[PDB]
C-alpha cells in the first residue's frame, strides 16, 4: 500500500511539474507561448 | 491514515487532470479558449 | 514513511492550488492576466 502511494505521489510530482512549465510559460510569453 | 492518504492523493489525481484539460485548452486554443 | 508521504501530498496540495490560481487568473483575465 505505501509503496504504491509512494509511486501515485512521484506520478503526481511530475504532472505538477509539467504543469508549471506550461503554466509559467503561458503567464510569461516564453518562446511566444 | 493510509487509507486517508489514499482519498487525498485520488482528490490531487482530479485536481490536476482537470488543470491538465485547462492548461490544454490554453495552449491550443480550444473552443476559442 | 507514512510521516514523510504526509508531507510530500500537502507540499502538492499547495503546489496544485497555486497552479489553480494561476490558470483561473488566465482563463478569466483577471487584472488583466
Amino acid at each position: 500500500e505505501v509503496e504504491a502511494l509512494e509511486k501515485k505521489v512521484e506520478a503526481l510530482e511530475l504532472k505538477v511539474q509539467a504543469l508549471e512549465k506550461k503554466v509559467e510559460a503561458l503567464e510569461h510569453g516564453w518562446d511566444g507561448r
